[PDB]
């Protein structure tokens, strides 16, 4: 079995490993559809979750069951599903409190590329396949689906977070694959105004075909000067973070009104801290709320997500600007999202 | 002044009234838009809300302020205004226990035709200007405007009391402009599948239109048949109740899956007691919740609402099937309210 | 092995089956302490929950390990473990909806004596021993452990699904061992005046100890008008019932406000539907909200509550009124849980 | 009519004002009891909050009404009672959206001793009578009374911010008065083990005597470290911040588990921005919310604490560690908290 894998910090370049076994509950994949994620860029070329070692990338996928375990019950072999980035061990206590996106340390339900090869390779694992995941519809496109597993989900929980209120208006910092799909989720959750902060031109008609209502080019001076501008010193009910600085928390806190929510899905980096204003914040008592968390994952992530496609609630086939066909086009794709082209969202390599 | 009113259980008929007086926190306005609701049909041909002896009618409208206290600040004469069906009063312990629909007394909040004169007049009364009016969008027609104090601020409540989840599956049963409303609401709650229950072709129609993926015709057979089948067994994750006799409630409790809720916004105009069914509701501990209240009111709300129709994530006038002219149509809308003809939704009549 | 078993509806006594076995995720226990309940009462000598053939009964026990899976990593045998009255399968769609409760169906994380063999055995099984077991501290006593599995996570449900808020006075009604643990829960929740409802003077001895303020007799006439009575006219916060006839929820949404909580713990045994009052319940838009769940079970459950005992927050053997040694006397206990005699909370076996 | 006030930025002293007279919603009141708080040190030696010019000191009281306007219903002149730090203008939007410590805006709930003359004079303004003023019932002592008016809603709200499950192990950073309180309230929400984080000996056994189980001395080690020994790497479920300098948000975050909760109720004088572990706060994505609001205020929350206290839920008299007799004193309450003795938690005067 061939795969591209990231060789050291820095370090890239396809290897050789097994083709992995699966245990009696787990099931193995052949990629049908995958795609690349800023986050291999960001723990490989930045070492934001430190070294590691020939370990195969890519957590974004749909595929095929080649083998299942003697336990698997809910998948033959050649049935199609969406392989969610997240496919956490869900017999640990994490899962009982709630949060399986944890279940067995912190971030520890995200595997893929991580802590466990990717799904950049002839075939990869797929540990409780009836618990991780999902029979995908005919119906759904694969370049479409190849989106669910990842980008929809992260954005969407941005809008879950964020506690969205019917009609309240929503702002949404950073328009990436991610961040527009957060725009994508507050329409969802019954958002009234979104107000998307970002300047990439492609990305800016996507935010207004996804739902937004107001564009916020952070190059036409300050961003939190611009927003109390369109709301008129009133501010934001909420703000979901999809992208930028460190100093993108201290932007998100100062446009949130008091009682107001600081939802933020976007993966920092760098930086040994994140600042929150201290008088913005009502010196710890103005009630703005301030969140982050893993995007969910599971098979119930899946097969929901699944249906809002499925019924056209959604259409993430708009975050696909390229597509590229046979196994080879991974590293390319993969370098082209390390040095963003101006005309890039989402790549996608279809394999068969 | 010439009003519409309910002279006493039963009858209806033009009155002659004093035009009333501004407090200081008050303003007095003239309709330029009103609608009647099933619920004044229900507190006159039921005697559901005990009696009443000429009490104008009414309590949708979109008006004009004519004059206000000395202490309203926001609101001028000449101001285009959504009146809320429901407005409170803002200084009670129920405000601050966070239901403003009960303030003073259980649904309290509603006072217009309830134990206030309501909109079917020349001019009426708004209590609390500045707390209970908003200022309407020229953009937004009259006819629309008149459907957000309450058919789309109920029927969104039923949305929101479902504590519908991305892409979980709901049921609208019943489907008259308030459910019409729900589904809309459930689609802005990030519904996946919309099972929606009535007969009249009108609704079904507009159902689909509002975002129903499935319709199930009470006529046809039982509810929870039809439902458990079209969701092979698995039932539906939230029911929003908006219409039906009594024993609507047990349909609710047996077409939703264990954890799931009944959500409820309709008014049980007849009948002593309503029956949940023991087997079906786990026998007490099948963690199905039910839910029951009315809709909100209040400045806020509205101005929300207003919001969801400005940029457009809702468009109600879908919901008006007949538009008449002048205030003598005001008792013939009403009529076609009390003796539902099958063609008819919600019925608006203009002033000017 | 031999065991207490339903032989079917209306019909009790000893059996003989075999030594159940392990799968490689299980454990096998042998009964340590046990302790009957109103719940087999009911699903026998009223076939509340259908029939059942030749099942052995009882689901309270802390016991010790005798053997386990080759999976099993957190208990070796010898060791002494409170064993939840809920043992789901953690690996279902329901238990990624946040309901273990009813993991695989409607009641169906409730094994014991429901649909599987209990606790009355010489062993018994229990499935999923690092997810269903919780170790227990030498500090506490047999005969207040065993009030952990079913009484107290019972009990403290109420409190729970109630959403008491600091200083709110909650109402339970019935105070028998779950009703006391309910009182105590409420207690724990920051609840400021409790009013029980009882008459057992054993029963209203103990509420006083945990927590209640007011004591209502139901044979000193109708509830709602004593707790009307208590309270002024203003009712109370929430509900929580605790046992009675079908026609307690009615009592329920007559003594809380609009905005309050019913929450139920009890399990219906008869009726074919429990009433809601068409008035009191606001016809449907009073904001009463009604709630009724299976107590939680699992090991974090049982590890939180063991925590609670043993911080000393709460104690249990108030509870515990009758204690007996022997394996044969599970039936003098168990029928002394049939005719409640005028002196009985819970009664207990202590078998080693 | 005489009061003291801070003159400007760390000028204190006694003033003569015109007795302040009553709007027809207004009550004028008369202390019975005051208290000098950290707070008004921090805004006075350190302008945490601007400056201010002849403002009267102190918010913490309870006294007698003196007189009502014409509109004041449920007081009257004689009528003893409790009063809230914060007194919101009940009639703005930020109280539609439930928000009622930022009415008319960001902390603008908060009056007294902020933006409106305080509780230190023979004599003081409470608007809002009506809204803002609960009975204090005889049976209460006064020192005891005064504490809930900020204490008890501050330390309490900490707790509520927590979201604190039942068996919960909660930390408590600072035992002032404040955190003292927050150990009550999370002991009141049901907590299991409560570790409590000070050194003042005095504060020690307060916090022993409300609820706390384990004493962290910052002195023995890293707060960090001792906790997480404590828990045995396990971290504790929520952590509630009523202490420290900027840089305790950090501590925080890295002693609460992934999916945890940090509750702040601290008010930050000094600093421009506080500090986020990019790491712990699992580079944003650990779901460990952030909390952070002033105190409730209102007739409600004071009615609320006052039925825990009355109905013996919390004694907050343990809070009270010197009492000081005649209005003259007042001014040596305030100093004695400027330079904090070692063996005061809370300073108390008595008027009459
Ligand atoms: N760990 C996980 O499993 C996981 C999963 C999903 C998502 N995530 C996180 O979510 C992120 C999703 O973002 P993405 O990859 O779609 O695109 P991206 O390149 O990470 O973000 C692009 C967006 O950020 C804007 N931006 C850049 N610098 C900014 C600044 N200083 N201030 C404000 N906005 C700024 C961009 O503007 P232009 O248009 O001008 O370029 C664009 O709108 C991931 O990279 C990762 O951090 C993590
Ligand atoms: N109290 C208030 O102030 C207030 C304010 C606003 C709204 N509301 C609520 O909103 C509603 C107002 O009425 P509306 O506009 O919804 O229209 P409606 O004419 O009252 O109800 C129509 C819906 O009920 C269906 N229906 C009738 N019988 C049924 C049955 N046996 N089983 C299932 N569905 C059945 C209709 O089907 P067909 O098409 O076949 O008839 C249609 O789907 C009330 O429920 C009221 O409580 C109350
Ligand atoms: N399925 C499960 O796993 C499970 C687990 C735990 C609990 N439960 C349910 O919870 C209950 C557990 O037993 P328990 O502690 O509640 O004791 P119980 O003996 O079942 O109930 C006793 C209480 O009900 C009162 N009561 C009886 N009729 C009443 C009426 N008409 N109005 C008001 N109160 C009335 C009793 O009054 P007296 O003082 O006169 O008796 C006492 O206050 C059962 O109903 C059981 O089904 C189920
Ligand atoms: N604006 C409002 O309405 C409002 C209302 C309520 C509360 N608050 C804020 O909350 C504060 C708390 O009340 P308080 O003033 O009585 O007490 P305090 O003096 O603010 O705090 C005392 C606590 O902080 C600990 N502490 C001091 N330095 C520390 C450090 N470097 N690291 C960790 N812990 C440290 C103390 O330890 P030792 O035992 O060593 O002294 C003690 O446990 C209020 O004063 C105010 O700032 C504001
Ligand atoms: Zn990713
Ligand atoms: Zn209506
Ligand atoms: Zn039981
Ligand atoms: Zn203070």
């Amino acid at each position: 079995m061939k795969g591209f894998a990231m060789l050291s910090i820095g370090k890239v370049g396809w290897i050789e490993k097994e083709k992995p076994a699966p245990g009696p509950f787990d099931a193995i994949v052949r990629p049908l559809a995958v795609a690349p994620c800023t986050s291999d860029i960001h723990t490989v070329f930045e070492g934001a979750i430190g070294e590691r070692h020939n370990m195969i990338l890519g957590h974004e996928a749909v595929g095929e069951v080649v083998e299942v375990g003697s336990e698997v019950k809910d998948f033959k072999p050649g049935d199609r599903v969406v392989v969610p980035a997240i496919t956490p061990d869900w017999r640990t206590s994490e899962v009982q409190r709630g949060y399986h996106q944890h279940s067995g340390g912190m971030l520890a339900g995200w595997k893929f590329s991580n802590v466990k090869d990717g799904v950049f390779g002839e075939f990869f694992h797929v540990n409780d396949a009836d618990m991780n995941l999902a029979h995908l519809p005919k119906e759904i496109p694969l370049e479409a689906a190849v989106m669910i597993p990842d980008m929809m989900t992260t954005g969407f929980h941005g809008a879950e977070l964020a506690d969205i209120e019917l009609g309240a208006t929503v702002a949404v910092l950073g328009i990436g694959p991610v961040g527009l799909m957060a725009v994508a989720g507050a329409k969802l959750r019954g958002a009234g105004r979104i107000i998307a902060v970002g300047s990439r031109p492609v990305c800016v008609d996507a935010a207004k075909y996804y739902g937004a209502t107001d564009i916020v080019n952070y190059k036409d001076g300050p961003i939190e000067s611009q927003i109390m501008n369109l709301t008129e010193g009133k501010g934001v009910d909420a703000a979901i973070i999809a992208g930028g600085n460190a100093d993108i928390m201290a932007t998100a806190v100062k446009i949130v009104k008091p009682g107001g929510t600081i939802a933020n899905v976007n993966y920092f980096g760098e930086g040994e801290v994140l600042d929150v204003p201290r008088l913005e914040w009502g010196c710890g008592m103005a009630h703005k709320t301030i969140k982050g968390g893993l995007c969910p994952g599971g098979r119930l992530r899946m097969e929901r997500l699944i249906d809002l496609v499925f019924y056209k609630r959604v259409d993430p086939s708009k975050l696909v600007t390229h597509v590229f066909r046979g196994f080879d086009n991974i590293e390319k794709a993969f370098m082209l999202m390390k040095d963003k082209p101006k005309d890039l969202i989402k790549p996608v390599v279809i394999l068969a």
